[PDB]
């Protein structure tokens, strides 16, 4: 059977129409068909398949079947193994999909696509057993093992395989598909990390010492010395010195360094303006340092705009905005920008001056916390960010129990101690703020224990309590009960509930620390990619880079590169050979396994018993 | 006798050696400053720090005991954990402290008090020092306070804390207490627990290496303890001018006998390894499958020959 001749588009559509009607793919195709019928022979059509694929990849299946809209039904599929793999993946058939992947040309990209589709469908997950089998798909492992084989083979063709635009997946890069699939374990591969290190250092050699690089950063003229080794490849002298300067000052590591230093400078200036040089409204004018801070934040806004609208390429504006706002650091920045603008606006008026100063203090808090993202560069600091996020989630869930318990205890103690205090603010103080402070050692027994209550001048008159002339007299009717409740609260809260939260923290830390390497390598990938696409200048100076880019656009890649047809075909054949070698080694390993040997021995012993019995009977005939 | 530079490099490679060097330098600087009236207090301060260094130097003798040795390594790794935790702690404390200083004392110009309220007070919150009389308006005393900047700088009266939005200051303090005191402190403690677990898994090996190092260190030391060690030093110098348990040179016959003995021991060890490998389950399975294959082929041939008859 020749699959190239066997699989026509009509045949493929017939296969898509022959879905068992008990699996998720049939339901999804039914929903697509119902939507199409509402908006406007074969039960299902390639339009429905394209829409279903769009709900899992949304960029990869660009005109897989919409190109001709519908293609000729007697025409053979241009990518038969790709189509068969996609069809066998959409319906949770993993063995068949494994076979189709083993016969397919672009296997790393196919495996990453399969892992993405498996996780998205396990998010859909109509059933639960299918969802569990689809959680353990092991396609990212196929991609990782094939790429390990490829990287061990050549280590230079592996990088090109990482960055080349695929032919079977609509010019999508393997790294693009891994990002779409969120394949954290693939990004943690040694080959991917090596390519990331090569991108990180740029023109310099990756073995460059940190001390030499920092010292050359702080002494720019020393870059023309041989202190920093660079990778191979009047007017000439100027050109070569400019080339050396640009190659050093364009590397993502130096851009990162400069951005970190200028962010420290920005925080220092922000703190100076907020704490020492915050002047009255424009009647007495903002200080010059404040205007410098305004310009700095304006350049930050320009950088945000560049990242949200003019990032790297041309897509839908809405798609680019969605990609921008999907990053949590991006929305953190947006919050900081909005807070600064509101603060500045309120500060410009006398009646809102204090509110503006308050909002600006909160904005400094937000910017300082924003500074945290640079810790992903270090293995010992990166994973702790993820730990802190999960631990914040743990705190959020613990807060339900804490709030219920504190409401009960605080209202009971407020009723027992100050039944005649009408003021609501003091009600909430004594009911929640004081019990919360008990957790951290703040136990004011002079307000709770009668024997410790001072002889202060106190009133029982409600009007005098409301007026605030004298503090209310605490009720000591049954003070033993108040003290017993405080003892119980101290035990329960401070030991039991606090250590329940701490045990939750410990479990979270243990779970993240088990996978610390993978998490940090994914973080490092994201940080290196972020600073590789950034302009070489740090804000405020980034205004120069923005102006230069705009002027270049008006007047007139390391990753995701397009290859010549011959080199592309050579790479595809090389990867196919690597996949064949990997599968052959897997088969050989399987054959020599203990279970396989046991099965072979038992079967052959059975055959030997039968044939030896026959031979013995024949001999006994003689 | 080696290269002088090699011996110095070997000396300074030991952390206890550089600890001692720090202690000696501190004592010398302290004594020198103490010799002058204008540097007397600085000398006393440096000598106090030197006592601290010497007392911590005393820790090295704990390697002699199995229950004390490994704890030194645990403490070193835990200090590294603290160093890495300090980045998060410093960033968070800078954010919170500057925000609260701006909210509470926007008119206080003095930088020392800025840094006090921005980092020293929030750090002390971690250890139960929560002065609500400076943060909560309802707990603020009726003390005699000024809003004049000149009077604040002069120090005549304490500055009046700003109570513009005190609910926000209190909410920030509540959030800081939760985040820092529970979350971040227990993140550091979980790091500590992981470090302790990793070292305690290999406690025996670490302590035995420590014991080796300590025994070797005190085997090569002169028999007299300082100050008295001056007598041993003078005796050694006099012996050098006028005129080993480990690392000993053997006669040629005994050396050859030892080499042959070790070769025989290695041969016995390798033979036992080979015998263990042969009788393993996997090897037996491989042998049985291969011989069953051979038996199938040869029995088929024999059966065909019999069927010829
Ligand atoms: C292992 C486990 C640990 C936890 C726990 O169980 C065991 O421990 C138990 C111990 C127990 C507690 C044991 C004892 C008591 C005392 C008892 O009061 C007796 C009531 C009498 C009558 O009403 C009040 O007396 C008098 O009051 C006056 C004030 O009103 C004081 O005058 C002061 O007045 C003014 C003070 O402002 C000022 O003029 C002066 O300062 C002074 O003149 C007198 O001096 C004092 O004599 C109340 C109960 C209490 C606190 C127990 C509570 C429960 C425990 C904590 C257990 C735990 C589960
Ligand atoms: C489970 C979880 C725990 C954590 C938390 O969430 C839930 O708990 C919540 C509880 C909440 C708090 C609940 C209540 C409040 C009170 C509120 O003030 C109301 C504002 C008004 C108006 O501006 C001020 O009032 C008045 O001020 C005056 C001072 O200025 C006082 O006069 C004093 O003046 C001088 C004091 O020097 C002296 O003359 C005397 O001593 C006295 O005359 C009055 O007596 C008082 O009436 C501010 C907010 C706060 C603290 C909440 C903050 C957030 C919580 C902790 C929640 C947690 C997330
Ligand atoms: C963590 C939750 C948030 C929401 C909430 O409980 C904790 O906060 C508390 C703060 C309370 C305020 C505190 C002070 C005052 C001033 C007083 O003159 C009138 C009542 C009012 C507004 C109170 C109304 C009820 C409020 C919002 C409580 C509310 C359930
Ligand atoms: C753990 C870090 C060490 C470094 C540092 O932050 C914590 O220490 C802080 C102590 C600060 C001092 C404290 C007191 C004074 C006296 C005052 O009249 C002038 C300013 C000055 C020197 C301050 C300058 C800034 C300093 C070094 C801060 C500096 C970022
Ligand atoms: C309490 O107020 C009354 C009002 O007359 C006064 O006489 C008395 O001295 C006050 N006591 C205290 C402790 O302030
Ligand atoms: C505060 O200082 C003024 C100066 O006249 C004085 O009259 C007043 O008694 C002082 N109050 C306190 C509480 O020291
Ligand atoms: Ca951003
Ligand atoms: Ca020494």
């Amino acid at each position: 059977v020749n699959i190239k001749q066997f699989l026509t588009y009509g045949r493929l559509q017939e296969l898509y129409c022959s879905v068992s009607e008990k699996n998720l793919l049939h339901t999804l195709l039914l929903k697509k068909n119902q939507e199409r019928q509402a908006q406007l022979k074969f039960r299902f059509t390639f339009h429905e398949v394209s829409k279903v694929l769009k709900d899992f990849l949304d960029d990869t299946c660009k005109g897989f079947y919409q190109k001709l809209n519908l293609p000729d039904m007697d025409r053979r599929c241009e990518h038969p193994w790709r189509d068969l793999f996609l069809w066998a993946i959409l319906q949770n058939r993993q063995e068949m999909a494994n076979y189709f992947w083993a016969m397919g040309p672009e296997a790393v990209a196919a495996a990453l696509v399969g892992c993405k589709i498996m996780k998205e469908m396990a998010h859909l997950a109509t059933e639960a057993e299918s969802a569990r089998s689809m959680k353990n798909a092991k396609y990212e492992q196929f991609a990782m093992d094939l790429f390990s084989e490829c990287y061990s083979n050549s280590e230079d063709r592996a990088y090109s395989l990482l960055v080349r635009k695929t032919c079977c997946w609509s010019k999508a890069t393997v790294l693009n598909i891994a990002t779409l699939a969120e394949a954290k374990c693939f990004f943690a591969h040694d080959g991917v990390q090596a390519l990331l290190t090569k991108v990180w250092w740029g023109a310099m050699r990756t073995d460059t010492s940190i001390s030499r690089l920092v010292l050359t950063f702080f002494i720019p003229p020393l870059v023309w010395t041989s202190l920093i080794k660079f990778n191979p490849e009047s007017a000439t002298f100027i050109r070569v010195v400019l080339r050396r300067w640009n190659r050093f000052w364009s590397a993502p590591v130096t851009v990162f360094m400069g951005n970190v230093i200028m962010y420290f400078a920005f925080l220092i200036l922000f703190s100076y303006v907020l704490l020492l040089d915050f002047r009255p409204p424009p009647p007495y004018g903002p200080s010059a340092a404040e205007i410098i801070l305004y310009f700095w934040v304006f350049t930050l806004v320009l950088e945000e705009i560049r990242q949200s609208f003019f990032t790297d390429e041309d897509m839908s504006i809405l798609k680019k905005m969605k990609l921008y706002v999907e990053d949590n650091w991006n929305k953190c920045d947006m919050v900081a920008i909005s807070l600064f603008v509101v603060g500045l606006s309120c500060r410009m008026a006398m009646s809102t001056y204090e509110a503006g100063r308050t909002v600006l203090a909160l904005d400094f808090m937000v910017f300082t916390l924003r500074l945290i993202h640079i810790f992903a560069i270090h293995k010992q600091l990166g994973p702790k960010i993820i730990i802190v996020e999960r631990m914040i989630k743990d705190v959020f869930f613990f807060l339900f129990f804490l709030s219920v318990w504190l409401i009960a205890y605080g209202v009971t103690t407020q009723a027992l101690l100050h039944p005649n205090d009408p003021r609501i603010d003091w009600v909430f103080r004594r009911a929640l703020y004081r019990p919360y402070l008990h957790i951290f050692g703040q136990i004011p027994l002079e307000e709770i224990d009668a024997a410790k209550m001072p002889d202060d001048n106190c009133t029982t008159d409600v009007q005098e309590i409301i007026l605030g002339t004298l503090p209310p007299c605490p009720n000591i009717y049954a003070n033993w009960l108040v003290i017993l409740l405080l003892v119980i609260y101290l035990l329960v809260t401070n030991v039991l509930l606090l250590n329940l939260l701490i045990a939750m923290f410990s479990y979270t830390f243990q779970v993240v620390q088990e996978n610390a390497d993978i998490f940090w390598k994914f973080q490092r990938y994201n940080l290196i990619v972020e600073y590789h696409s950034r302009p070489a200048l740090a804000p405020p100076f980034i205004i120069i880079s923005h102006i230069t880019q705009a002027l270049l656009s008006f007047i007139k890649d390391l990753l995701e590169r397009e290859l010549p047809s011959g080199l592309d075909q050579k790479l595809m054949t090389w990867e196919t050979v690597q996949k064949e070698n990997y599968l052959a080694k897997l088969e050989h390993e399987h054959r020599e396994s203990s279970g396989e040997r046991l099965r072979y021995t038992s079967s052959k012993v059975q055959t030997l018993l039968r044939m030896v019995g026959g031979f013995k009977d024949q001999e006994k005939r003689m």
